[PDB]
């Protein structure tokens, strides 16, 4: 049986079970349960039908706390009924969420506060109190330290109640986060499934466990999130003998997803959206993990680096040809020029290269190494310096091609070492034109927050949303996770701070652009255990975030906070299209002339998204009939699957329609 209190707390009564307070003249299970709920310390109690007594820890019956979320779960909204509370003679009202805590630095902790009301009163008498916590077990009141200088998290915990002064957030300025979406496996890696008329599914994957990894295992846990309908499922992919944790990821011309190395460091898996199945690729010429791969102008996939797994040495380039179905080793694609200097040595130094497919089968490497390089696949491979981005390495910085037409790359954050490393606020616009000629680098305004292990996406208007990351790179921690998202506007070279997300998204988190021009932010954590099947019970679960949250940017909102009217792409052929061809589509529901941009479908892991890029379009209109001449350079318009967004003149985007660019 399950009893639900008047605020929504849940207890599970199992008649016939046994396992601080012992109350007699209790007639039933329900009564003992009501005793359990009275006591902030009570997770489990025993009803004794024989002696008619209730023990707060057959002849007996057990009572167990069983909320929809477990104790210690991060929340974005009160799980239970909230109350308002105004401090007498104050004209200052607070929301109170029972059975929850605010974790993080305290401005003050005060002993001998015996009621929630006295805790609210203390908050009212403390300058700059926006969040306080009442400790039901110890009779103490904590005032939380000021945000966003400090990061404060909202956790489900019966010991406490939270007290807050609501902040008015204008979504027309700051966007809006939805609530946490619980997932079966930590989304350490994710990709949009190509589909017509628009994608509806995000696949995501961890390792052999939903919240743990080891080494080679031959299995990956996947989740499948239909963001159209909210349906979620999971599967264990074993048929490719591939633990896909810590891989390279690239989308092929035909929208198949090439997942390369990681825990099974020499294994390759190909996801086919048409079948929803994985097939074995050919083994890589070199075993690799934590490498980046990029799809090229000719549909081949280049990769370099990957010392995380396989041999613990620098890894030269190689290239996959999906038509020959072959890997070729490229020793002339030398790892040495692209190394960082890391306190953990070569294991780290060749990891997570900022790689972009460009003109004539070239590769631009934008970082994270101080120096930028051109790589190529001709002969045995090529390498040359292109520019100096910065005076330090920015390992796991964010980076995105926000304007492929103008060769524009934005990068921000990262840390000089992979871990135990203060993150930078530095940001840069890199401009590329002719491959194997100098790049240009312009330092732009610093980020408002230092961020290691952040994520970034380009939006239809060319702005870049940076989500999560932490002030100091500390693998597998929540520590000083930034919750405030930042929007960088390349037109003004300005940052704006957005609404805060609920959960820190640091190491092993992702972000990715959804077809409604919202951003999924999720994941974080994972536990290392020595062997496949070992117990995770000794793992710090507070750093695991088997969930995500979706950000609506400012462009989705009118000045009054209502949802702005979106253009509708009412008709577009599902036929593939070549570079230089004319895309035509019908647009309804726009006042004045829409703009159009293509955004390549994303794939993401370890602060690496080598599949996304924005290709802005010029359109001409005859009535409701739009036409755009696609760039004729496959270095700009990479093959594969794209979102087509039509935006109002004020910058509100349509739901995307899928466009397939072919060779
Ligand atoms: C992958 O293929 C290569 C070439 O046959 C082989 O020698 C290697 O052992 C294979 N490795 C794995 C890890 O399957
Ligand atoms: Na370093």
């Amino acid at each position: 049986t399950v009893w639900e209190t008047p605020i929504g707390v849940k207890y599970t009564l199992c008649p016939g079970s046994d396992y601080l307070q012992t109350v007699r003249d209790i007639q039933s299970s329900l009564e003992c349960a009501k005793i359990c709920d009275s006591d902030a310390r009570c997770n489990r109690a025993v009803y004794d039908n024989v002696n008619k007594a209730c023990d707060v820890k057959d002849r007996f019956e057990t009572i167990r706390l069983t909320n929809d979320l477990p104790e210690g779960a991060f929340i974005s909204t009160c799980s239970f009924n909230e109350t308002s509370y105004r401090v007498p003679e104050t004209n200052a009202e607070y929301r109170i969420c029972p059975d929850t805590d605010y974790t993080g630095v305290n401005a003050k902790v005060v002993e001998g506060v015996t009621t929630i009301q006295a805790c609210a009163e203390l908050c009212s008498n403390t300058q700059d109190c926006r969040k306080s916590v009442f400790d039901h077990i110890n009779n103490a009141c904590a005032i939380k330290a000021a945000e966003p200088a400090t990061s404060i998290f909202w956790v489900q915990d019966k010991q406490f109640s939270t007290i807050r002064l609501p902040e008015n957030i204008d979504p027309a300025v700051k966007g809006k986060w939805g609530d946490l979406i619980r997932l079966p496996v930590i989304p350490v890696a994710a990709y949009i499934v190509p589909s017509y008329p628009e994608p509806s599914r995000l696949l995501f994957f961890s390792s052999w466990s939903n919240d743990a990894f080891s080494g080679a295992s031959g299995m990956t846990q996947f989740g499948d999130y239909d963001f159209a309908t909210g349906a979620i499922s999971q599967r264990t992919v074993t048929n490719t003998h591939h633990d896909m944790f810590c891989p390279g990821i690239s989308q092929l011309e035909d929208g198949r997803i090439l997942i390369q190395g990681g825990s099974d460091a020499d294994t390759v898996s190909i996801y086919d959206p048409a079948t929803n199945e994985f097939t074995r690729g050919p083994n890589m010429t070199l075993a690799r993990g934590y490498q980046t791969s990029c799809t090229l102008s000719n549909g081949k996939v280049f990769t370099i680096g990957g010392a995380y797994s396989g041999e613990r040495v620098g890894k030269n380039g190689e290239v996959y040809d999906p038509v020959a179905n072959a890997w070729t080793y490229l020793p002339g694609a030398d790892f040495r020029p692209m190394l960082t200097n890391d306190h953990e040595g070569i294991w780290r130094e060749d990891n997570h290269a900022w790689l972009f497919g460009w003109k004539n089968g070239s590769i631009f490497q934008a970082g994270p190494s101080k120096d930028q390089h051109w790589y190529g696949i001709q002969g045995n491979g090529t390498v040359a310096k292109a520019a100096t981005r910065d005076d330090d390495d920015a390992m796991c910085g964010v980076w995105v091609m926000y304007d492929a037409v103008a060769g524009k790359i934005f990068s921000a954050g990262g840390s000089p070492d992979y871990t135990d490393s203060p993150a930078t606020q530095r940001a840069h616009i890199t401009t590329i034109g002719e491959p194997n000629t100098p790049a240009e680098v312009e330092r732009v305004a610093d980020m408002g927050f230092p961020r290691g292990f952040a994520n970034a996406v380009v939006l239809p208007d060319g702005q870049v949303l940076v989500t999560g990351g932490q002030r100091m790179s500390l693998v597998f921690t929540n520590t000083d996770g930034i919750l405030v998202a930042e929007l960088f506007n390349p037109e003004t070279r300005e940052w704006k701070q957005m609404a805060p997300m609920a959960v820190p998204r640091n190491y092993h988190s992702v972000s990715i652009l959804l077809p409604d021009a919202t951003v999924f932010s999720g994941g974080g954590g994972m536990c290392w255990v020595q062997n496949v099947g070992d117990s995770t019970a000794g793992c710090d679960k507070t750093v695991d975030h088997s969930d995500g949250e979706i950000f609506e940017p400012p462009y989705l909102f009118n000045e009054d906070g209502s949802r702005a009217a979106r253009p509708v792409i009412s008709a577009i052929s599902a036929d593939p299209i070549k570079a230089g061809a004319t895309l035509t589509f019908t647009v309804e529901g726009v006042e004045g002339q829409g703009t159009a941009a293509l955004i390549r479908l994303g794939s993401v892991t370890h602060s690496v998204n080598s599949d996304q890029r924005r290709v802005p379009l010029n359109v001409t209109v005859s009535g409701n009939e739009y036409s755009a001449t696609l760039p004729d350079d496959y270095g700009i318009l990479l093959p594969g699957y794209y979102y087509l967004f039509v935006s109002t003149p004020q910058g509100t985007p349509s739901i995307a329609k899928t466009v397939h660019v072919i060779l």
